[PDB]
């Protein structure tokens, strides 16, 4: 039935920082130094100090993703397994080799290499001497950082990305307490945000000046999940427009269009909250746009008024113009507390179809996860996940209607391959086609791997 | 100023356990059990499931060990690794090529082999089926794995032990809740004890029945610690007298002299608690002593007499006739908890010269655990753990003493060549003479490392 294009990319996804392990990493990420300071944080005291032990096992680990019909495998370069000094990016030489293996085992197990040069995994070191993504300089030094990944690799990996959702960074470290250091400050996050973008732009100029041969491109990794408005009155329909241009156009636009979405910009400075921009950089922002885009989508998101004015007085967060809404008779994954709706991805399609130029992209992230999996074990120690196959199956059918409608949508990517560490939640949650036992590290095909080798070999289902 | 014998060994004591982690681990041990299942039981959550990173680092990590002048180390081969099925003691490939690398890494780097084929890590799997050590047919089991070590590195490994510490089985397992399975009963723990003393014997015979070549020994490690009296009062004589009974002559008499002795049995049975045995189990045990003794010691021990009658009905435990006693004025290592007194040394040695025929024995295990190390990190991270050398000293030269009055010492391993796991302390208290960042697995020399190096070339200090 449900067919999709030739040539498409059956893919997973992970990180660096969830998978490797620290062993013999040279400097400590956020989260590293978070774990090593109050592993009370995380779920089982369970750190990502071994994780699923990938520094160790990425030969074995690339065979069975293989195995399980991982065409193409989306993960990252840890920036603090690499470099050794920061301000001059000066190589750890066993950090290069460890890569090196990597990318040469994929090669070698007939996977193609995604790299995604940074996710979630700042150096401590940076953010104690320069508060991190806050500082100009600290983006200069990620642009060095990608120029040596961009020489080292280049010459085997075509498909590389600048971020990972550069808003769960912002949100995370900078508004909402997720990510240590856990600083809630409105403004701030603002300047993050922008920050971030401007050093993608200049990461994407590099690549292509480092660039000669033309399969190679750039992108950028974001969840564009829509904000559904609660209702058709204009107080609610006004929150989902301020969430949509907060959520989404304040990564998307300067990534894909080449500038800031101005209704956004125009409120930031209403607010007096807008970032510190030069011309000079919004003139890089204009003229380095991404060559793809990778779409993360989970579970959607629904916003209503605030309950209170956002002329009150209260310190400036985005939130002041929009509350979450639970919409009754939804769809619920009741466990994780999410909302299950395949049609956003439908939406999703549309939206760059018509308003972003309908520009190459991948679901680069969608998977389900659920917790206790041993439940579901049978006598061959294969967990049961049909769960996980119909989930698929609901989200891949609504992909097909936008791609069917036009869409430029070259593939999917599945969260996640093997299961992996899920930072304060560490592996509460299993999302992997393949189970990893992490008191031993070792790592057996669930039922859902079989289904997504038979899914990559039909083209559909 | 103090010298030791000519070929004296400076060596190092370890355990599979406490430093491979359980990567690619076939069965789980009950501290694995106990970890998988109650981690909040283990120090900062840490458990074995990494430990010391030895199965993936252990080439570098002997040369590490090399450096800091190891020239013997003693470790033990983990059951759960080594066997696929425990009925039959066949094998698992793997663990065999594990255990085959690193005695040949040994040998590469100039390390002599001493292996233990017990440390605290019996199979879940058996006390579940079997109740464990409780079980004469769990004794056969064990001595077809000890056979099977016995074959498979027999060509090159010359110096055996049957057990690490059985005293702790019984005591951990059965007596205080040390070890899962948390079990408190003292007439158990007497059959333990017994089960224990007939398994180490049955495996000498077939060690025997299988060895070749005269430099082919196997021995026994015990904890030698004397019970000192707190004071002249008789009832204080007779806690001393008992405790010394319990904790020494119940694994040394069988082991050395081939029989129980025969005031502890006939407090036993008096008791009603002594263990059933067999004329053809305690035969065995007669003709199969060991050829050499590993004697471990740490810190002193001190009894008085009992807060009450051992006439008072409460459940039967070796306790009722001996209550631990803090000397005043004693030297103490105040973090720990832990009296220094390195005359012990000295007893220790007496006692196996006068009562013992003076057996080859060495000490294979001596040291001091420090938290917190970090804090006397110098300038290139070497930590200045000068009280571990002052520690040394002190008690080698209690050790020379000894040898020099004619005891039969020919060795000194400290414990430990790198930092270990534990067990539910974990690494809280650091001992070996090199450090382990844990959350990188990165080791580093200590200051302790050069100077017994140095030890070892002057054979003296």
């Amino acid at each position: 039935m449900v067919e999709f294009p030739e040539g498409f990319v059956w893919g997973a996804a992970t990180s660096g920082p969830q998978t490797e392990g620290n062993f013999h990493k040279q400097h400590q990420n956020v989260f590293d130094y978070w774990f090593a300071t109050e592993p009370e944080q995380f779920d089982a005291g369970v750190g990502p100090d071994t994780a699923s032990n990938f520094y160790n096992d990425y030969d074995h680990d690339l065979a069975l993703m293989a195995q399980a019909g991982v065409q193409g495998l989306r993960t990252s370069i840890q920036w603090t397994r690499l470099i050794d000094d920061f301000e001059t990016a000066s190589l750890n030489a066993d950090g290069v080799a460890f890569y090196n293996h990597v990318i040469d085992s994929m090669l070698a197990h007939h996977i193609t290499p995604y790299i995604n040069l940074h996710h979630f995994d700042l150096p401590v070191a940076l953010y104690d001497k320069y508060h991190g993504w806050e500082s100009k300089h600290v983006v200069e030094l990620f642009v060095k950082f990608a120029e040596q990944c961009f020489k080292l690799f280049g010459d085997r990996v075509d498909h590389w990305y600048t971020f990972n959702e550069p808003k769960v960074v912002v949100d995370g470290q900078y508004l909402y307490g997720w990510h240590y250091p856990q600083v809630i400050n409105g403004p701030k996050a603002v300047q993050v945000a922008y920050n971030m973008n401007l050093a993608s732009a200049k990461t994407v100029a590099r690549f292509h000046e480092l660039c000669v041969r033309p399969e190679q491109q750039i992108g950028i990794i974001l969840n564009l999940t829509p904000a559904y408005a609660a209702s058709d009155d204009p107080a609610d329909l006004a929150a989902a427009e301020f969430a949509e241009l907060w959520s989404n156009n304040l990564f998307l636009d300067p990534a894909v269009l080449g500038h800031f979405p101005e209704k956004l910009v125009e409120r930031l400075t209403m607010d007096g909250v807008l970032w510190d921009a030069t011309p000079t950089e919004l003139a890089i922002i204009a003229a380095n746009p991404v060559d793809c885009l990778g779409v993360n989508y989970y579970h959607p998101f629904r916003v209503q008024r605030p309950d209170i004015s956002p002329k009150s007085l209260q310190p400036w967060m985005p939130d002041i113009y929009f509350k979450e809404y639970d919409m009754p008779g939804r769809m619920m994954n009741v466990d994780r507390g999410w909302e299950i709706y395949p049609q956003a991805m439908t939406d999703i399609a549309r939206n760059i179809q018509k308003n972003y130029g309908n520009i190459p992209w991948m679901i680069s992230e969608n998977g389900m996860g659920v917790a206790g999996e041993e439940r579901f074990l049978d006598k061959q120690g294969v967990v049961q996940d049909d769960y996980r196959i119909d989930f698929m199956k609901e989200h891949l059918t609504a992909l097909a209607k936008g791609i069917a409608a036009g869409s430029n949508c070259q593939g999917y990517f599945v969260w996640s391959g093997i299961d992996c560490w899920s930072w304060n939640h560490a592996y509460h949650n299993r999302y992997g086609l393949i189970r990893n036992d992490i008191h031993t590290q070792t790592k057996t095909l669930k039922k859902s791997a079989k289904w997504f080798a038979e899914l990559g070999e039909r083209n559909g289902f």
